[PDB]
């Protein structure tokens, strides 16, 4: 695609999310770069509006999947790529096992030279001292694959797929995710074979941080078509 050619190094981030969950509300903002040659994402999160008020990993999947590093020979099944500059929205419904469950709107597109991931987050029915709203989840996350399908009516793809958060107690929260993605322009895409994406999350803090904050390194790889 002529969309992959923006993809050739290092580019900036910028993610901006606004959350209202059960009624409080938040705001995110998120600065870093990434390279689709190795799909290495680097940014730093900060909760602008306070204390988050959820827990920072059950925010990852939703804080550009345009930065996946897909193989040479699996390029023309790159959808996210294919989409820009011009971009796409990404929806997803993440229900958490017994408690709430959020729904995300973002779009995901290049504002000049930074790609910008831009997301409206609501959720809702979250239990009072549960998981969520009491914070009872590891700050750390299991890394994880993801399927990845053509949406041929829709002129996009679709995914679901499962987070396990680690809950300290030792359970376990699983975060069952329902994604759509469709192009914001009229130009042609990339409609891809099965394959899947494979994932990995580092969370860490920065020590001269005084605010709620997450730093994040990720990788995310294209897989699942062979030669």
């Amino acid at each position: 695609s002529k969309g992959e050619e923006l993809f050739t190094g290092v580019v900036p981030i910028l993610v901006e999310l606004d959350g209202d969950v059960n009624g409080h509300k938040f705001s995110v903002r998120g600065e870093g770069e990434g390279d689709a040659t190795n799909g290495k994402l680097t940014l730093k999160f900060i909760c602008t509006t306070g204390k988050l008020p959820v827990p920072w990993p059950t925010l990852v999947t939703t804080l550009v999947l345009c930065f996946a590093r897909y193989p040479d020979h699996m390029k023309q099944h790159d959808f996210f790529k294919s989409a820009m500059p011009e971009g796409y929205v990404q929806e997803r419904t993440i229900s958490f096992k017994d408690d709430g469950y959020y729904k995300t709107r973002a779009e995901v597109k290049f504002e000049g030279d930074t790609l910008v991931n831009r997301i409206e987050l609501k959720g809702i029915d979250f239990k009072e001292d549960g998981n969520i709203l009491g914070h009872k989840l590891e700050y750390n996350y299991n890394s994880h694959n993801a399927y990845i399908t053509a949406d041929k009516q829709k002129n996009g793809i679709k995914s679901n797929f499962k987070i396990r958060h680690n809950v300290e107690d030792g359970s376990v929260q699983l975060a069952d995710h329902y994604q759509q993605n469709t192009p914001i322009g009229d130009g042609p895409v990339l409609l891809p074979d099965n394959h899947y994406l494979s994932t990995q999350n580092k969370l860490s803090k920065d020590p001269n941080e005084k605010r709620d904050h997450m730093v994040l390194l990720e990788f995310v790889t294209a897989a699942g078509i062979t030669l």
